[PDB]
């Protein structure tokens, strides 16, 4: 027998969730339960998972480019703003040979490999208390940030100042003047109950959240061929169905919020996009992004 085990930070109601299970579900058949797939939400840190992944260990974890900038640097590119106009770009770079090329650097220098890289999670939209049409609107406004390098220089390249705070606090931190935006994928916005005290949503869609289940190559390479293909197929499979589920589920939030007196808004994103050109540079990013370009 076999079995991995798949250490989750979302809630059961998630459609990465729901897709993880229709992959359990999935391979377990195929496998006449040969294989079985454990869904956790009490294995550890990310952080610490991947060690134990590298070291062999049959536990997984769903993560983004930036988690694993540390093996590949080139991964760090994904999750930078502006970097794909659309989730079908989005698609077609992460199935295409450079990103292949980046997997397999994974897989055979850092002994971790993606089943697949196509869950995705939403696209990050500005929630502001005024209107924003072009990045000047968005000058002297306080958005919610985080410690990390690419947040802090997406705010700036977009007109606002950054504001470091967890994301478990951006309810309070609005309401009590800690800040005055935030900046977010319409499930966590709606997660987070901001339409109770925010009034626009402005899509922006400057950053796309693509994550994979990672595991051990180690692990993966003890399997039988079989074991393997089935694992891969089914990762594949459920997380495009998980994706079209995410998004399906972003769009009826935001119908949600609508309904709840917020205004959801597009925007011409040419302005943002040649204001955040200099990032991917200043970042240090620069021949991942070029890759990416030969790609899109």
């Amino acid at each position: 027998a076999e079995s991995l085990n798949v250490s989750t930070s979302l809630s059961p109601d998630d459609p990465i969730y729901k897709g993880l299970q229709s992959f359990k579900k999935g391979v377990e058949s195929r496998t006449n339960g040969e294989v079985k797939i454990k869904l956790f939400s009490q294995l550890g840190a990310d952080n610490e998972l991947l060690q134990h992944a590298q070291a062999g260990s049959n536990v997984g974890v769903v993560v983004d480019g930036a988690r694993l900038a540390q093996f590949v640097p080139e991964f760090a590119i994904i999750p930078a703003p502006f970097v794909f106009k659309d989730y079908t770009t989005l698609k077609k770079f992460i199935s295409s040979p450079v990103f292949a090329q980046w997997s397999e650097q994974m897989s055979s220098k850092s002994g971790l490999t993606p089943l697949s890289f196509n869950w995705y999670q939403g696209a990050r939209m500005l929630v502001t208390q005024k209107p924003v049409s072009k990045p000047s609107d968005l000058n002297g406004v306080r958005v919610r940030a985080l410690e990390a390098p690419v947040t802090i220089e997406t705010i700036k390249c977009m007109g606002g100042s950054p504001t470091p705070l967890s994301w478990s606090e951006i309810y309070s931190s609005i309401q009590t003047g800690v800040v005055d935006a935030a900046e977010a994928q319409p499930t966590a916005v709606y997660g987070s109950k901001l339409y109770e005290i925010t009034k626009h949503i402005t899509k922006t869609n400057h950053i796309h959240l693509m994550t994979g289940i990672i595991v051990s190559q180690k692990w993966l390479s003890s399997l039988t061929a079989e074991q393997q293909t089935i694992l891969r197929e089914e990762a594949q499979k459920n997380g495009d169905i998980a994706s079209e589920n995410t998004i399906l589920a972003g769009d009826k939030m935001l119908d949600e919020m609508a309904k709840k007196g917020m205004t959801i808004s597009e925007v011409d994103t040419q302005p943002f996009i040649d204001g955040c050109r200099y990032v991917p540079e200043k970042l240090g990013l620069s021949e991942a992004y070029k890759q990416v370009n030969s790609i899109i």
